[PDB]
Order: structure tokens, then sequence, then C-alpha cells
């Protein structure tokens, strides 16, 4: 049946999606301007863009 | 008669049988290959092919 998987083999297609989870995670963060807010909740804070 | 037999022939006849039957069994068993049973019948045992 093409709907449906082999109990079997769960653990292992969890292992491959857990390890392709951590390799499209794998990354920098890259740092990107700023801008000053003046909303009436959020004085003065400095906030990403 | 074709459907007849001599009563007292059997024992040669028969002799004649076992050393046909033991010459046909003068051979080897060959290797071919294994698949695991990705079914749940089995412990996960290795099926000849």
């Amino acid at each position: 049946s093409v709907r449906g998987a082999n109990p079997l083999m769960f653990r292992a297609n969890v292992l491959h999606m857990l390890l392709e989870f951590v390799l499209d995670n794998l990354y920098l963060n890259r740092h990107t301007g700023f801008s000053q807010d003046h909303t009436p909740f959020t004085e003065g804070a400095n906030l990403r863009s």
C-alpha cells in the first residue's frame, strides 16, 4: 500500500529525519541592520529588520 | 501383458531403482543468496532465495 509505512523501519526513518533536521540547521547567523521603534508599547528598543 | 510384471524379478528391479536413486543425488549444494524478511511473520530471519 502506497499510503502506509512499514512499522519495522520507523526507527530508521526517524533517525534519518533527525539527521536531516540537524544538517538543515547547520548554519551561521548573519548580522543585519536595526531600527529604533517609538511605538507606545516599546520605547527605544532596537528591532532587527 | 504390458500391465503385468514378473514377481521373481522384483529384487533386481528394486536394486536397480536404488542404484538410480543414489546416482541422481551425487550433487553439491550452492550458496545463492538471502534477503531479510521485512514482514512481521518471522523475527527478522534471513530467507534463502
